[PDB]
């Protein structure tokens, strides 16, 4: 109880007492090696070798652990690639430096090391250090369940398996990275500042620009930009980078995400969903060792297709005593839409009711990978119309773990088409549809210098992460997730 | 004058007319070759080669040149990787095609070809057309100059030198990642949204999240966050991305920029000295092919140390006049600095003064690369304090061609004075300065935990790329520019 508060002042008072003798943060100390590199290249030499070899490294981390047993000690460092033993003695290191020194140091102190390689009685890797320091004092003490997200720090330094996630998180985007390079894509940067948004439908953030007096939005996607590119002949190019939706926070949404959209010229979304395909089982090969991947209950075969269904077949599949009829009438769609618990709203048409009764009714079941296509018209303003349809567009999205990962679509390069449902749009937001697209001009007229037949997708980076670390929640995945005040 | 609008209703007939014949938009043709590809890999070879080894390949792109000449006409073809020729002839292609659809296609156009290659009388690689498609009808013609910003698409399908530019910059960014890699560096992404703007001073752009009626201002900096990382044990991480900052557009200010933020445990601003000039030279030499860079009028020799000067040296140097005894009073400093045009605002210190007299005197004369070292305490809120004169602290900042290129320093790891740095910029705050840093405990709190003594460096990524593409506006450099209403 107030056993943290005489924590708290010891390491004050041992503070004050470096401020005493000088500089109490130094910055001079260097290594020449992270633990990981030293396990990695002797943990396989035995002591004779060791021994024989006689090398001398230098590092320096936390001290996590201390055990004093009178002229030696034990100490546990952790640095940025895990954890080494050093092998601390009275008459190994310089007069004074063990009993005035390293005796009043304390757990979660920085502290650096220099000495020779060796095995301890165990078998483990050791460091007989010859000098030792303390670089910086720790004023705290080594660490609801909300606190691994209010101050992550803490996290990391507690959870080895916490962060692991976050090294698998970067090794995932630099895999996908290396997978759209390595098939000619180019990675760009468009804006994340719009003073119209667009490319999605969504409640966007406010801010305004002093110098213009300007109010603009931060972007809820880049995807009227990106197909601009194409135009310019940028012919396949992708971006990897934040979103900003001004939604509430959930167990797979954040305010801010990240998103990769990518698009090809002279391909359709059947070239996307083996570009799909190809990238779940590369990453979970390249990442993770395997093609079949392990979340929560459920084993994930990467190795094998998606499962393909269209939107009214999932529907019928989740809610087998529906009457398929209904989703051809408007009346009865509504009904049916209500009669699950849906709120249809007055600027809702039939297309947005079914698409509203598929996200209910089957969303929740597609927990193996599964692609849902037939994507109704008036729920995809961008997408190009289906040849024999024209109520649908081909566009489909991806579901993992009950969860939307991805959403792609052959796109829409009819500009007359694209200022039509535009212009639906803008009806649509007059009816109250907070989430329609705003009319944008200037990407009609980008449309009609020509934008050849492309295909592209959108990928929630955030999400996938999660079914590569077995995570159950976003909050998981992002570093720093938004919390409640 | 009316010749344009012309253009506009003869396309816009043309296209009626395919709307008749069935869908005008299709996505359908596929290729398997861009131009840069066949002329690296069939460029060297003549005719006779060419013509045993018989190569079939397709491509897709926009009809940039069209002369008809009879029963046989001659095309250039633009696609992502640049031109290649068509040889299009009445007999080469299907009964009719060549009179009923060829010839009533427009420049702009976005069409598909499969042929043979073979090399023009000239010697130039063409593709002998066996079958040839209309994609994508452009209903515009090929394309002060603003609009090359404001449609940067008309830009890049015009201007190969403009699209090299954006190419190269993919490429740098691609060369930064991988050099940082190759340090053991891990990239991550840390908030855009934050509660309390930090890491540097600027006017912030501000928001609303209506789920928590919550107040929240896009990041002037990443800073603080990465640091939380390197407590919590990520001791070498690098983020690259936006920045937002609510000041003026100009030749090297956008709202939002692209930085790259690095940290290094165990190591200060000499390390990043030296990291700095490694990155230039490395980059210069694998993109540019040479470590000396042509700049407007000028040849930056990376393959030379920077030049390096205290900021009083360059104030010195640039304004030999000075009387530098002036720079250590607060009177004759505030004097100095208006009789050169600085306006001094009431929360300024002598710190400040110095530093705007040395902005006004020296930054523009930094045209070979410099580093300016020695930074006054009170504009380095963030700064590990020098040992020797705690007026000034272990900061520097680099400039090439007039501009600030980048800033860095050894880190302030001293949580009790950081906080209290933290208290004078509130105060700064209250006495005027709209620039000043906001108080933020919790990462007072994440230093009482400890951060290993660390290094860390910022690079504003637009600015780079203007000196490796000789661009001499950043509006050149960044693919949608912010643009006055
Ligand atoms: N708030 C969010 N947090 C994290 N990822 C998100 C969020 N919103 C959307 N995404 C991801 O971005 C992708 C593309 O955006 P899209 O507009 O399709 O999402 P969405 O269909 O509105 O998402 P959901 O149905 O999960 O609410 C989604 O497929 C999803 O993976
Ligand atoms: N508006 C901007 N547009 C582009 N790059 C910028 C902008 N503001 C800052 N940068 C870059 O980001 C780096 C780090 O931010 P910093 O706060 O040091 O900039 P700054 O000193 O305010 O810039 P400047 O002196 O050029 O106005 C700068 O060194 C510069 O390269
Ligand atoms: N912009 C879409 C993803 C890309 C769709 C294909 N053009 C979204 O935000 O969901
Ligand atoms: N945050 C600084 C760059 C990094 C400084 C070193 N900690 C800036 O915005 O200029
Ligand atoms: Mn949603
Ligand atoms: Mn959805
Ligand atoms: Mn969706
Ligand atoms: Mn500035
Ligand atoms: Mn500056
Ligand atoms: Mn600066």
């Amino acid at each position: 109880a107030i056993d943290f508060n005489d924590e708290l002042r010891n390491r004050r008072e041992k503070l004050a007492a470096l401020r005493q003798q000088g500089v109490a943060f130094p910055n001079d100390f260097r290594r020449d090696h992270t633990s990981d590199q030293l396990h990695e290249e002797f943990d396989a030499k035995d002591n004779q070798e060791l021994e024989s070899l006689n090398i001398e490294v230098s590092v320096a981390g936390r001290m996590m652990t201390r055990r004093i047993m009178g002229k030696a000690s034990f100490v546990t460092l952790q640095d940025v690639g895990g954890r080494i033993q050093l092998y601390v003695a009275r008459d190994s290191l310089p007069e004074g430096v063990y009993n005035d020194q390293f005796k009043k140091w304390d757990l979660g102190d920085i502290i650096g090391a220099r000495g020779t390689l060796f095995k301890t009685q165990t078998g483990e890797l050791s460091i007989h250090c010859t000098e030792l320091r303390l670089l910086t004092k720790a004023l705290r003490p080594l660490p609801d369940q909300e606190v691994r997200y209010r101050q992550r720090y803490l996290d990391l330094i507690a959870n080895d398996k916490s962060r692991q996630t976050f090294v698998v998180r970067s090794k995932i985007l630099a895999a996908i990275r290396q997978f759209m390079v390595a098939r000619g894509f180019m990675e760009v940067e468009t804006p994340m500042m719009q003073v119209i948004p667009g490319g999605a439908s969504a409640r966007p953030f406010i801010t305004h620009h002093n110098a213009l007096d300007l109010d603009m939005y931060l972007r809820i996607a880049p995807e009227l930009y990106l197909k601009r590119l194409v135009v310019g002949g940028f012919e396949r190019v992708f971006e990897i980078n934040r979103n900003f939706r001004n939604e509430g926070i959930s167990v797979r949404h954040n305010p801010e995400f990240t998103m990769m959209e990518l698009y090809m010229a002279y391909a359709d979304y059947h070239d996307l969903i083996e570009l799909t395909e190809s990238l779940f089982r590369t990453l979970a090969q390249e990442v993770l060792g395997t093609t079949k991947v392990t979340y929560g209950e459920h084993v994930f075969d990467f190795g094998k297709p998606f499962e393909k269904l269209t939107m009214r077949e999932a529907i019928k599949k989740y809610r087998p005593e529906t009457d398929m009829a209904d989703l051809d009438n408007f009346d009865a769609a509504k009904a049916l839409a209500e009669s699950i618990g849906i709120t249809v709203e007055k600027s809702w048409g039939l297309g947005r009711i079914v698409t509203e009764i598929f996200d209910e009714v089957a969303e929740a079941h597609l927990i193996q990978p599964t692609f849902i296509t037939e994507y109704p018209a008036e729920v995809s303003p961008l997408a190009r119309r289906n040849d024999v349809n024209p109520e649908i567009t081909d566009r489909f999205e991806f579901f993992i773990g009950g969860r939307e990962i991805g959403n792609g679509f052959s796109e829409l390069n009819d500009a007359e088409d694209q200022a039509e449902r535009f212009q639906e749009q803008v009806n649509a937001k007059a009816a109250g549809d907070d989430e329609a697209m705003f009319y944008d001009e200037d990407y009609v007229t980008a449309l009609e210098y020509g934008l050849p037949p492309t295909a592209g997708l959108g990928i929630g980076i955030d999400r996938m992460i999660m079914l590569f670390t077995n995570s159950h929640t976003i909050r998981d995945v992002i570093l720093f997730p938004a919390m409640r005040p």
